């Protein structure tokens, strides 16, 4: 089972800890880095962001994905294909680092989010919530979805038509962005990050919303994101190519 | 007794609540650089303070990021030298608005000094008693803070970056003066919210998990950064004012004006 995860956001914002923390292990890797990990059946690919931040901001991002798409449209293309034994490595979804200002969506994160939104599945997220107490975050998170409906900035939403997944999924997009909380320690077991005045606990969601997040990583969820990407983000670009080569 | 302090920073990384924690007090402004001024008092001690926040810092290019900060210091400079050269003059009636004391916000990433930011303070270094502090250091780990302050203090010394030092020349109190500077860049925590504790008012950060004591030296740097306020600092923070960073400026003035 092939899944490749992207988290775009600038230099320090918790990228690794992020992905470390929710696949529980880590993840050894100039604008992109990629690795791929076989998880025991699982075979995932993360890639993260070098320098992001430092109008072009987003253009390696961008590259990348179509060069993935690229990939699998030249092997779709072959005489001699045998797309079973391809390595899709098409981006299945994106994390989009917010920081934890307090203020408002910044118009750079508007505008990268604008041309992601139709290239791959894009789940915002607010990095290292713990910056910010519960009443002013639950105020940030406000004014965020305002400026992405908006600006009808087109981010990814988990399926609630199926009722054997609609209570899950309603409770996931009702925390978007998911308010998350990284780390690398460990106490009596859960991981926490620890501060003199108190620990913040990862796996509470009384802290954060790590435990929605980690709910993408159901099966049914990572499949709806797969289809997604194959069916309506990754058909957007063949079209455009189909149209070219004639 | 005047005293004005500027505050740098990217936009939302707490200059506004710092200020009010640092002196008990909501300040309210009236668009690259914003200030105003206000009468305080220590018992019979009156101090007229003046605060400038910078404004949307680090969205332009770096050079067009400082330009605005580096004009409004030069043009307090030049309020006071075209005071002093003045034929029919009064220095006593005169409100001085050189800034006295810039403190720049580094954003709590836990890496390394932002280009811009050495860039930025290496601007600074002979305009103005520059002193770095780490914001919302209640978002960094103490493990983590000091491996932070480390990182950024070595990059100081290696692009020979003049900040401000306070002076542990006088017997007393250059003890404290001492610590001051080992603490130097000053983790920082600011609030507006207040709770009483033992009969007395204190400024926290309330999380779930639990609450950040601004004054609790075991929490972050405050207290030592409070210190600043000691009239022998500030008194000392005025006078390389005016006898060391006005002057490089004067100098160069009166070359130009021949
Ligand atoms: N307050 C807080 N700090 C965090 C959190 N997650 C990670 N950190 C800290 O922030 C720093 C950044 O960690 P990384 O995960 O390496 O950030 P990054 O996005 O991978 O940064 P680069 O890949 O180097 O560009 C680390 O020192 C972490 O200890 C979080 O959720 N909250
Ligand atoms: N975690 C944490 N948050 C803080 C701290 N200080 C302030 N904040 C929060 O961060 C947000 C930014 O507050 P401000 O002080 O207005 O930030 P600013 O630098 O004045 O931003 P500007 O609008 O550009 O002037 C506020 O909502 C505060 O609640 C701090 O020390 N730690
Ligand atoms: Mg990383
Ligand atoms: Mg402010």
């Amino acid at each position: 089972f092939v899944f490749n995860i992207l988290c775009v956001g600038e230099t320090g914002i918790g990228k690794s800890t992020l992905l470390e923390t929710l696949f529980n292990q880590k993840f050894d890797f100039p604008k992109l880095k990629a690795v791929t990990y076989d998880l025991k059946k699982l075979k995932l690919t993360v890639v993260e962001t070098c320098g992001y931040g430092d109008e072009n901001n987003i253009k390696p991002v961008v590259d990348y994905i179509d060069n993935q798409f690229e990939n699998y449209l030249q092997e779709e293309l072959k005489m001699k294909r045998s797309m079973q034994a391809f390595h899709d490595t098409r981006v299945h979804v994106c994390l989009y680092f917010i920081a934890p200002t307090g203020h408002s969506l910044k118009s750079i994160d508007l505008v990268a989010m604008k041309k992601l939104e139709n290239k791959v599945n894009v789940i915002p997220v607010i990095a290292k919530s713990d910056t910010i107490t519960k009443s002013e975050l639950q105020k940030f998170k406000a004014r965020i979805l305002s400026e992405i409906q908006s600006n009808e900035i087109g981010i990814y939403q988990f399926p609630t038509d199926d009722e054997a997944v609609s209570e899950t999924n309603s409770v996931m997009n009702q925390h978007i962005p998911f308010a998350v909380v990284g780390s690398s320690e460990e106490v009596k077991t859960v991981r926490v990050r620890q501060y003199p005045w108190g620990s913040v606990q990862v796996e509470n969601e009384n802290h954060c919303d790590f435990v929605r997040l980690r709910e993408m990583l159901l099966r049914v969820n990572m499949e709806d994101l797969r289809e997604r990407t194959h069916g309506v983000h990754y058909e957007t670009y063949r079209r455009q190519r189909l149209i070219e080569m004639g």
